[PDB]
């Protein structure tokens, strides 16, 4: 009949470096049943054993999980995990899938909402991604040799053959490029515009060893592990810090781009989109989602109104910090 959801976790009172490649989180392969999806963070800690080794997990699990094996920041675990969860979430038994639909997250929601994971495309995956093609192609959330070739390419280009910064900014604009040559539903904005550009420095700040303090950089032996086997690197040791979306700002200022789509179902047809959010205008992306909650859910009652109202405000807890203030919406009221 359901579960009453207990608040996020906190940071991590050890925040330091530490071996997360360790014995008792060993890779292993996929069982019958094991879910996958777009984000290679948490197929990895999946794949170790720091979530559920089957890929669906609670919200707890995941924010803990990011945070032991990889120092992500606590804010920034709970304003991707709860917008996952909103958006993707089963509510009621307070499981989401990191990849596609599973009769492991439970009884399924009222339509039009559908649990249906990270897979999901449109208001949180979205396309212009770096090693996952867009979903207008067919698959958007397994490994592309293709796009990983090119990731190969652009490191070799502008990083002396390691991801770094510089590459970020070039690659980035290039695979917004390739979307708006060759891809009619092209959309490049809300959700999407603001996680595609951390996207592109979490490898950065979090695949880079934390050993290592200066001239960050990743090797794509290291690269190639994570976003196509899932496994970190032998002797794998986490940022030394919490982090996050550090330098997202400079890979945005090497190539400045306005959120949009292509329009009419044509390509090289991009229109700007002036209502969507953007880096000034961080509000929007909150008032935006909690819009699409209530498309998904138009009159919850009882424990999925009770689960709705409290993962909301997890949500805003971490949005109100990480966006610098936003005025907390209620679009269910209050216990
Ligand atoms: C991601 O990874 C990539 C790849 O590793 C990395 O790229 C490096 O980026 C750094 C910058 O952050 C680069 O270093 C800089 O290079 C600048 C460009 O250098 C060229 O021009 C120099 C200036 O020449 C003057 O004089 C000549 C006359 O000789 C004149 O014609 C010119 O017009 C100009 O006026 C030149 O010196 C330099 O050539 C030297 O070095 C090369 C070896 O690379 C050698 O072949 C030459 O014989 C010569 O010795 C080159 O052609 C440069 O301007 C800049 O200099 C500043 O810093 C230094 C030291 O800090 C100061 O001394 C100086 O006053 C300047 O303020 C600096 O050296 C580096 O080249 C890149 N490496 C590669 C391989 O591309 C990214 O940074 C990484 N990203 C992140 C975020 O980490
Ligand atoms: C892994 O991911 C890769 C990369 O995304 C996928 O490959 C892409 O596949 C799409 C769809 O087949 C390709 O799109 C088509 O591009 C054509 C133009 O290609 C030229 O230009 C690009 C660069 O601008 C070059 O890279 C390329 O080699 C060519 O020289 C267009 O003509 C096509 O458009 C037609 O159909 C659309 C849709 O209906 C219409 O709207 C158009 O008007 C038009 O008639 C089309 O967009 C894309 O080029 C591929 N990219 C690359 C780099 O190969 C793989 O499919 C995927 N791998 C697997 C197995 O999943
Ligand atoms: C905290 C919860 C997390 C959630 C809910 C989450 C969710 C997602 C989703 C849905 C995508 C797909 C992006 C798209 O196609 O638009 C994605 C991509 C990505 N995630 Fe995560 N993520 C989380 C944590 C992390 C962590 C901790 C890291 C790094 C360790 C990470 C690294 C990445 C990277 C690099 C991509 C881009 C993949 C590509 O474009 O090839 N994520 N994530
Ligand atoms: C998976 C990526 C999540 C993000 O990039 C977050 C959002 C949704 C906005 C501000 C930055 C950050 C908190 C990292
Ligand atoms: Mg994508």
């Amino acid at each position: 009949q359901g579960v009453d959801p207990p608040p996020p976790p906190g940071p991590p009172s050890f925040t330091g470096t530490k071996l997360v490649n360790d014995a008792d989180h060993p890779w292993q392969p996929l069982r019958e049943g094991d879910i996958r999806g777009p984000c290679p963070g948490l197929n990895t800690l999946a794949s170790h054993g720091y979530l559920p080794r089957d890929g669906v997990a609670t919200p707890a699990q995941i924010i803990t999980a990011t945070q032991e094996g990889f120092n992500f920041e606590n804010n920034a675990a709970i304003v991707a995990t709860y917008l996952g969860h909103l958006l993707n979430g089963n509510l009621v038994t307070d499981l989401l899938s990191i990849g596609g639909a599973t009769p492991k997250t439970g009884p399924p929601p009222p339509p039009p909402a559908h649990a249906g994971g990270l897979n999901v495309h449109g208001t949180f995956e979205g396309d212009a991604g770096m090693t996952r093609a867009d979903e207008f192609f067919g698959d958007n959330h397994s490994f592309n040799q293709t796009l990983f070739d090119k990731f190969v390419d652009f490191s070799n280009r502008y990083g002396g053959g390691f991801y770094n910064l510089t590459v970020a900014g070039e690659l980035r604009y290039s695979r917004i490029q390739d979307s708006i040559a060759t891809n009619p539903e092209f959309q490049f904005k809300n959700v999407r515009f603001i996680t595609a550009y951390g996207e592109t420095v979490f490898p950065i700040n979090l695949f880079v060893d934390g050993r290592v303090t200066t001239d960050r950089k990743l090797s794509m032996e290291d690269a190639a592990s994570i976003f196509r086997d899932m496994r970190f690197p032998d002797d794998f040791h986490r940022s030394a810090v919490p982090a996050s979306n550090e330098g997202a700002d400079q890979v945005l200022a090497a190539h400045p781009w306005v959120p949009g789509g292509n329009a009419d179902n044509q390509v090289n047809n991009y229109v700007e989109d002036p209502d969507s959010a953007d880096f000034t205008h961080l509000c929007r992306l909150y008032e935006f989602v909690v819009g699409s909650v209530q498309e998904l859910y138009p009159n919850p009652t009882g424990i999925l109104r009770r689960n709705l109202i409290k993962n909301l405000h997890y949500w805003w807890t971490g949005v109100n910090v990480a966006f610098g203030g936003c005025d907390e919406l209620f679009p269910y009221g209050q216990l």
